[PDB]
């Protein structure tokens, strides 16, 4: 099971590219997708999703109007047309498959990601970097702009390496990660916390509301070494 | 004449693609499963991935999963590595090595191709020591989980290919009487009795007993 995305590379302003996610080991035509892209300043940032069978789409604000999504839910492959590209179009994007995980919303596959350069409710995360050893505990704090009960993601991000699905709902441990993560809240404000820091943990940590639409991320927390 | 030859390598921006291939020769390679191995100067040895002799089955590590692609030619005897959407972290020299069966290892390996872009735990001590001619080295591997004898261990010179000293713990590759190997379980030992100037490299430790295969980050023996 995976997510493959493919077409990035370097293009004048203006100009175009066209990714392609080409999904594997499930049934790609019955789940929500979407891109989303982290800029050299980094974070998250949903780009844009699509239904299922490809009727309904949607964009990011900052893209209207230059990009336009599309599945062919017979080859199993996910598209990015981006039109008018910007300097601030730079960034690695991301292919996304959302899942109803129990009662809640996460984005529980990612792929790798795509580089494309350009040239010729809030979220906020605490701290936004932190130097720790290992054996350290590690506590990681969201708040929200509103209430979002427990509506509520964390995701780990290692050096180079594509996001991954940590918790979901605030509090449930996604299958695979171990034990010592655990996060805990409800409302507006949030912890993740690392009971026993190991070495593969340095990583970048975002949480995401997912209550209402757009899909928003915090800005990021960087595990650092030293 | 039996030999691998890694070639391809080069300096790409973040994000370009390269293509190595690594030519074989004076064995049957159609009948092996072949690797992609790679080596940074802080991580020691990392297995990238590897094939299946027909070719139908591939593998890849987390960190290249979907950007790298792993193919072979067995009409030309040809490995190859596809590597798109290239990162800083890929900087490297990459061998391409041939897995080899009693005991599992790395018997063959190239003297690999130089790639600048611009789960078993295995540590190794110390990562660095000077010595002197005659001296006895001792180096250490500690596993994170009992292994029982299935651990290897590599000696490579500078720009030469790595090469295959102990298999199985103790059992020294047809590789001088002075190298020794001991330990089972999670604590090994590499021990040269008397250094010879040719010995001055740098070592590693590699478990065979649970895939992915991982290395100790190496022991850098230098002059003094």
């Amino acid at each position: 099971v995976q997510l493959v995305e493919s077409g990035g590379g370097l293009v004048q302003p203006g100009g175009s590219l066209r990714l392609s996610c080409a999904a594997s080991g499930f049934t790609f035509s019955d789940y929500e997708m979407h891109w989303v892209r982290q800029a050299p300043g980094k974070g998250l940032e949903w780009v844009s999703g699509i239904s299922s069978d490809g009727s309904d789409t949607d964009y990011a604000d900052s893209v209207k109007g230059r990009f336009t999504i599309s599945r062919d839910n017979s080859k199993n492959t996910l598209y990015l047309q981006m039109n008018s590209l910007r300097a601030e179009d730079t960034a690695v994007y991301y292919c996304a498959k959302h899942q109803v995980l129990e009662e809640a919303y996460a984005f529980d596959l990612w792929g790798q990601g795509t580089l494309v350069t350009v040239s010729s409710i809030q979220m906020t995360q605490s701290p936004s970097s932190l130097s720790a050893s290992v054996g350290d505990r590690v506590t990681i704090t969201c708040r929200a702009s509103q209430d979002i009960s427990n509506w509520l993601n964390w995701y780990q991000q290692k050096p180079g390496k594509a996001p991954k699905l940590l918790i979901y709902a605030a509090s449930r441990l996604q299958s695979g990660v171990p034990s010592r993560f655990s996060g805990s809240g409800s409302g507006t404000d949030f912890t993740l916390t690392i009971s026993s820091l190991q070495p593969e943990d340095f990583a970048t940590y975002y949480c995401q509301q997912s209550y209402s639409f757009p899909w928003t991320f915090g800005q990021g927390t960087k595990v650092e070494i030293k």
